[PDB]
């Protein structure tokens, strides 16, 4: 049990172990800090109102469980989790400590940079997807890149969302993330957002303008009559030739985009399949693209009181084991 020191940052009081020094500000508030134990720069996130409602309390619990499970080089992992509280009764504040990453992918490329960056994302997604976890919100601001161009996955928003999440299909799979990667890859190659839509309707028109309106083989798999009516109403756009839209790009890169930006998610390439694509021949190492331990998601289907979620979160703070140096 370490000793804590109080401090006021951006009109909030931070109580953190003395082990973390020189706090500097950057869902919750985040501070950069120096960690005297590892000698490394860290990010300390103080959650805001972590147990205000059932939804917050479950969301706090979910976030701690996910971070505690991620042990992979291209996914953000948990260095430490702590509370100033000495008991469950006083437990009201949760802090999360992770590696401070240099910048996000948003604020920044040759084809070799794009290969390395997209390769690291797919490698992280393979790990995440193997544990039955879907990210659902992949976008450049959720991708941290240091000076070495080493990338970690963290955590408009609509520009990277899969068409089946736009239409609220209840049974989408992991490939909603592959769609996002496709949109990201296309932005890195061209400098431009692929689908910069102003709202949900406009967003889908821009998508269908590139990938074409869906054929009868995809229509026969849509369960919502209203969605089916809507889709068939809109004007028939032809599938464009990616080799023309992405003119001058590496043709292996165009080929991967065509396999990622597929409307039908049953036919969209997976992260593991994409890792073996020729586009990543330089980097692909099948002996060095691990999968994750199983992840118990059964709590997602539970309806519990705020104090029960809080209690379950307290247990996970106590049982936390720091990763090895
Ligand atoms: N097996 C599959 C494969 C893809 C599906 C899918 N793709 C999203 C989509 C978006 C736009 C469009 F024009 C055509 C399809 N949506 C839906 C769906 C279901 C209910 C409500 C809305 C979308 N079910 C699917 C089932």
């Amino acid at each position: 049990r370490p000793t804590f020191y109080r401090q006021e940052l951006n009109k909030t009081i931070w109580e953190v172990p003395e082990r973390y020094q020189n706090l500097s500000p950057v869902y919750g508030s985040v501070c950069a800090a120096f960690d005297t134990k590892t000698g490394l720069r860290v990010a300390v996130k103080k959650l805001s109102r972590p147990f205000q409602s059932i939804i917050h309390a479950k969301r706090t619990y979910r976030e701690l469980r996910l971070l505690k499970h991620m042990k992979h080089e291209n996914v953000i992992g948990l260095l430490d989790v702590f509370t100033p509280a000495r008991s469950l009764e006083e437990f009201n504040d949760v802090y999360l400590v992770t590696h401070l990453m240099g910048a996000d992918l948003n604020n920044i490329l040759t084809d070799d940079h794009v290969q390395f960056l997209i390769y690291q994302i797919l490698r992280g997604l393979k790990y995440i997807h193997s544990a039955d976890i879907i990210h659902r919100d992949l976008k450049p601001s959720n991708l941290a890149v240091n000076e070495d161009c080493e990338l970690k996955i963290l955590d408009a928003t609509r520009w990277y969302r899969a068409p089946e999440i736009m239409l609220n299909w209840m049974h989408y799979n992991q490939t909603v993330d592959i769609w996002s990667v496709g949109c990201i890859m296309a932005e890195l190659l061209t400098g431009r957002t692929l689908f910069p839509g102003t709202d949900h309707i406009d967003q889908l028109k821009l998508i269908l303008r590139l990938v074409g309106t869906p054929g009868a083989e995809l229509l026969k798999k849509i369960s919502s009559e209203s969605a089916r009516n809507y889709i068939q109403s809109l004007t028939q756009m032809p599938k464009m030739n990616f080799a023309n839209v992405f003119i001058g790009a590496n043709p292996l890169a165009v080929d991967l985009l065509e396999k990622m930006l597929v409307l039908d998610s049953d036919k969209r390439i997976t992260a593991a399949q994409a890792l073996a694509h020729a586009y990543f021949a330089q980097y692909h190492d099948p002996d060095d693209e691990p999968v994750a331990d199983p992840y118990d998601q059964s709590f997602e289907s539970r309806d519990l009181l705020i104090d029960e979620w809080k209690s379950l979160t307290y247990d996970e703070v106590i049982s936390f084991v720091p990763p090895p140096l």
